[PDB]
């Protein structure tokens, strides 16, 4: 749950970057 999230938003993090 949490744990997924937090991934999820460091992904959509890296792609926004570039």
């Amino acid at each position: 749950f949490f744990f997924d999230t937090l991934k999820n938003l460091a992904g959509k993090v890296i792609g926004a970057l570039t």
